[PDB]
């Protein structure tokens, strides 16, 4: 009868499966300025803003015309191998992604005929800026746990090519203005990528990582939007993590790491710097792969477990501001 | 331990309040076939081919710049009224429509904004073409059935104004091939409008209409639709319906209602006539609205409401078919 905070985490769902996909393409930040020196100069501008500023020193580009739908789908063949199961299991696939092929149909109903899934499993998009992965997994999450499904996809692709061609035309052009120039330089914080998520009911797969769900919660009176932007950010992150302490325990010193989206390094920063934690916990792909948007934080994650660290019982806060504005943190107990 | 079909289905998640809007400006297919008659008369066409093969003898279209947000916001204040609560009770804000303000934030967050939601209030998009009001209104159910939220808006606003101008250009264009004039002509069948409900939990709101809840099947290896298209759509609907018997326990002649979305005047009698269901209890608004995409279900369904017809006990069905394919049905008792 009497709400407890744990009542409404999951009990039930387990991440079965989990890969990511590099794009192959190095553009380095060096070989971009090569190209804007002479606006760069033009315009009397000494600063390096990508590598000293906003801290990416390259960024991952597809090599050809990859769609979205594309790289979720050869992530997706990947988180299946990992997960060990084949595509008959799936009872919904999920597409979190910004990158969008069509108007309609969905990206999810694309990915899921190239899978090859059965006419039972269910597919739709969820669109929330850098958020919609963990949006996914708590839609997929709640299914899972009433028995409604036994297994589920979430996916993203991104691809930033056809963004950074018009990008680099427009800032190259020879009545650009500093404003518009500046305004422009935060496309080329970009990257492209891909990532999946195989969850299912824990039952079926005893000993794999926990997803215990997690809170939201937003500022939407700032949808409008600057050092406000942080500000607003930062304030917006700070009662989220009050929502994180009363519903999952939350204390910073006691998770093991933190799966943070991030939007560049001076951001990342003042986040960290705002609430202790530990740098040494936050594993940054920014730098080499640039704002992978809602793929960022399920990459990362997958980044993690390919690199052996993570112990069973580590606990792993993943998180992130998004554009609304919205901020989400769940956990995953691995 | 022995799985039911009436098992998945919710026990306590009811329609608190729902509204449509009308789009005010009558746009009738006279008025649009005197534009194309120079087209019509050039190409040899004899056919009225909207009014009397499609069967829209109008649409209707925004007097103004309305984006898809202020038509879901208009709908959203309107419902809140109808449910008789204020924004600072709602939990969750989903918006479904394929028409959006912009790639980032969410209309979902801005819709929310505009409305004044609380700093709780999880807000995103779904995407599911013509099929995304019932999956947000699934995705809600869940939150509620849970007791994660008390009460939650789903909502949609689409305009058609844009494709309207730009296809009138294209289809009076000197160049234009039948073909193109043809294959153009289907943007003329769509309309403007919009739709919103409000769902809680059933203890809050006693004698409200109950959500049920429904079945999803897909056919996502024809995601690439033509005559096919029609045969295809009908051979989901016929899988849709078996699991709708095996989980809502559906026979068509113990339905009261059936609100369908609806493609065209065709396409709706081939599916009444394959399934032998009864005309007069289609309620289709197609001939003078046109095709409202996610939102011709929830204004159907509001428009019902309010001609008073409907009584306590009443079995809705909502259903349609959505590109993918995918198709869904669910069922409210009134
Ligand atoms: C730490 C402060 C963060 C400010 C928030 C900035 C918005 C970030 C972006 O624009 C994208 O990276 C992702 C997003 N908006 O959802
Ligand atoms: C009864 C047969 C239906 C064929 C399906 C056609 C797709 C319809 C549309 O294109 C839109 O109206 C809605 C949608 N595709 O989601
Ligand atoms: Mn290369
Ligand atoms: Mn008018």
């Amino acid at each position: 009868l009497v709400p407890r905070g744990s009542h409404m985490l999951f009990q039930n769902v387990s991440i079965a499966g989990l890969a990511h996909i590099d794009a192959p393409h190095t553009l380095t930040s060096k070989e971009i300025n090569e190209r804007l020196q002479p606006t760069y100069d033009r315009l009397g501008i000494k600063t390096d803003v990508l590598g000293d500023v906003a801290g990416i020193h390259a960024r991952r580009l597809w090599d050809q015309d990859v769609q979205a739908s594309d790289a979720a789908t050869q992530a997706a063949r990947k988180a299946l191998i990992d997960a060990n199961i084949g595509i008959e299991k799936i009872g919904l696939l999920i597409n979190t992604s910004v990158s969008r092929d069509y108007l309609e149909p969905s990206t999810a109903s694309i990915v899921s005929g190239n899978l090859g899934v059965s006419d039972h499993c269910m597919t739709f998009d969820v669109a929330n800026a850098c958020l919609a992965f963990i949006n996914g997994m708590d839609i997929a999450a709640r299914m899972l746990e009433r028995g409604e499904i036994d297994y589920a996809l979430v996916v993203d692709g991104e691809t930033a090519n056809l963004v950074y061609e018009k990008t680099l035309e427009r800032m190259t052009s020879p009545d650009v203005t500093e404003e518009e120039f500046r305004n422009e330089l935060a496309a080329l914080t970009l990257g492209c990528g891909a990532a999946a998520m195989v969850m299912a009911r824990s039952e079926l797969v005893p000993d794999a990582p926990r997803y215990k769900g997690g809170v939201t919660r937003s500022a939407t009176e700032w949808n409008k939007l600057t050092r406000l932007l942080l500000i607003e950010g930062i304030k917006l992150a700070q009662k989220t993590f009050v929502a994180a302490k009363q519903v999952l325990g939350w204390a910073v010193e006691e998770l093991d790491q933190f799966v943070i989206h991030q939007v560049s390094r001076p951001h990342t920063a003042a986040f960290v710097k705002s609430f202790g934690i530990d740098p040494a916990k936050v594993m940054t792909i920014f730098g080499e792969h640039g704002n992978i948007g809602p793929a960022s934080v399920p990459i990362v994650l997958s980044k993690l477990k390919e690199l052996g660290r993570l112990k069973k019982g580590d606990r792993i806060a993943l998180l992130g501001i998004g554009s609304g504005l919205n901020c989400s943190m769940a956990e995953v107990v691995w």
